[PDB]
Order: structure tokens, then C-alpha cells, then sequence
């Protein structure tokens, strides 16, 4: 199976990370938005995650780590199918707290052990392998697709709006030719990563 990762070239810092996305729906797989620096670059392992789990499109799971260290899982409800239409997931990313929002509705707070190193806008689709707990085993559906029409990052002296509407290889990168490993049971294809006329991010997972 290919599958699609797509990052940004530069980091950002605490502010409002704001992204208007629909994810794939399908047992085994997860459609997301987070930041993320790691060791893979130094600094210290610092990500907040907004990953939605295809089997079961009505719950949202957010999370992050702190020097590597996670297990902040807090799964929401969202009261929809995500789906099914785009919808605007935010996290509010200051030194003492993560504020997590659906649609601009507060949803979650965190307080405690927040990340403070500045990091990479990155969104992926992948199926799974040896998670089969979390995630559900993944059926070899495909292909299956992640659409996401806008990111914003708002700080407060400056603001990073990304429409979507090409590839722009001086802000964004496409993951390719290599794989995760561990439970990322895909390879990352740049050609999983492509634009649609009208405006929109689209990531797929195909075979292969
Ligand atoms: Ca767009």
C-alpha cells in the first residue's frame, strides 16, 4: 500500500493552528493534522495531533507528547460524521495550556507537560499494522482519501494562510519513496499528493 504525507518546509511556535479538512472513513487507517519536531531533526520530540480513526468517523482523538513522551489520548465525540462534509479543527497552542476546538467550540484543555518546541505543520494517511486494538485491522480498502482545503497559523504578530490550491515547494514537501516502518504498514508516495481544481488538498491511500 502507498500512502501520503505532506510537511511543511519551515517551523512554527505556540498560536492557533486552524485546518478545514474531511477525513477518510475505513477500519485500520488514520487521516490527521499535528505539528512535529523530533530527535529526527534533534530539538526534543514535541507534536500535538489532531487524528481522526477511520473506523469510526464520528470521534475525533487528540493527543501529544512532550520529550517524547505521550499518552494524552483524549477521544471526542464530535456529534457528526467528519466524513462527510469539511469541518474546522483548531488547537490553541500556548506555553501553559493546548485548547482544542471543533468548529469553534472548546472541546478539550490541557495543562499539563505541554510541548514547547517549534515544529512542522505536517498531515498524513496511513493504515496501520500491529494496532489492530486502536485502529482496527485495515481491510485493503482503496483508495481512500484525506481532503483538506485550508491551514491557518495565527500567532500573534503574524499569520501563515495556506489555501491549498498548488504545490508550493519552498512552504511544503511531499514524503516519498520510503516508509515509516513500525505500524505505518505504507510507503509514502509524492504521487498520493495532489491538488484538486478546486482548491483542495487531496492525500490517498492506493495499492501497491
Ligand atoms: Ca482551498
Amino acid at each position: 500500500f502507498d500512502c501520503a504525507e505532506y510537511r511543511s518546509t519551515n517551523i512554527y511556535g505556540y498560536g492557533l493552528y486552524e485546518v478545514s479538512m474531511k477525513p477518510a472513513k475505513n477500519t485500520g487507517i488514520v487521516s490527521s493534522f499535528f505539528t512535529y519536531t523530533g530527535p529526527a531533526h534533534g530539538t526534543q520530540w514535541d507534536e500535538i495531533d489532531i487524528e481522526f480513526l477511520g473506523k469510526d468517523t464520528t470521534k475525533v482523538q487528540f493527543n501529544y507528547y512532550t520529550n517524547g513522551v505521550g499518552g494524552h489520548e483524549k477521544v471526542i465525540s464530535l456529534g457528526f460524521d467528519a466524513s462527510k462534509g469539511f469541518h474546522t479543527y483548531a488547537f490553541d497552542w500556548q506555553p501553559g495550556y493546548i485548547k482544542w476546538y471543533v468548529d469553534g467550540v472548546l472541546k478539550h484543555t490541557a495543562t499539563a507537560n505541554i510541548p514547547s518546541t517549534p515544529g512542522k505543520i505536517m498531515m498524513n494517511l496511513w493504515n496501520g499494522t500491529g494496532v489492530d486494538d486502536w485502529l482496527g485491522s485495515y481491510n485493503g480498502a482503496n483508495p481512500l482519501y484525506a481532503e483538506y482545503d485550508w491551514v491557518k497559523y495565527t500567532s500573534n504578530g503574524s499569520v501563515f494562510w495556506e489555501p491549498k490550491s498548488y504545490f508550493n515547494p519552498s512552504t511544503w514537501e511531499k514524503a516519498d519513496g520510503y516508509s515509516n516502518g513500525g505500524v505505518f504498514n505504507c510507503t509514502w508516495r509524492a504521487n498520493n499528493v495532489n491538488f484538486t481544481n478546486d482548491g483542495k488538498l487531496k492525500l490517498g491511500l492506493t495499492s501497491s
